[PDB]
């Protein structure tokens, strides 16, 4: 892949440059305007230290939030919505749904899964990906 795998690779100073796929940083990448969600939540999920309020599960395309809510204010935060509850996350996850890059898998604790494939935009496997992300899939 020549996507935002090696180009972090090379890089990982874009924006947002923190985490594997950092926020602003595939935002820029990508061009989605002042950060997408997906790419956010992608920023604290490759991020081992921000993974914390946002795990993945372990394999394949699938994350969770620890304090979603929270989760929310972050995403809302970066987009003048500080008091981001989960419904205005859930909004905007909504609107991934839609673009079928995110569904909000209930029963599970604020568990969502990247339906999109990030395969693709992205180039890093989903195992391999949490992997260096030192991912832990309980949250709290």
């Amino acid at each position: 892949k020549g996507t935002f795998k090696d180009y972090v690779r090379d890089r990982a100073d874009l924006n947002k440059d923190k985490p594997v796929i950092p926020a602003a940083a595939l935002a820029g990448y990508t061009g989605s305007g002042p950060i997408q969600l997906w790419q956010f939540l992608l920023e604290l999920l490759t991020d081992k230290s921000c993974q914390s309020f946002i795990s993945w599960t372990g394999d394949g395309w699938e994350f969770k939030l620890s304090d979603p809510d929270e989760v929310a204010r972050r995403w809302g935060k970066r987009k003048n919505k500080p008091k981001m509850n989960y419904e205005k996350l859930s909004r905007g996850l909504r609107y991934y749904y839609d673009k079928n890059i995110i569904h909000k898998t209930a029963g599970k604790r604020y568990v969502y899964r990247f339906v999109s494939d990030l395969q693709s935009l992205l180039g890093y496997t989903p195992e391999e990906l949490h992997a260096m992300l030192d991912v832990k899939p309980d949250a709290d």
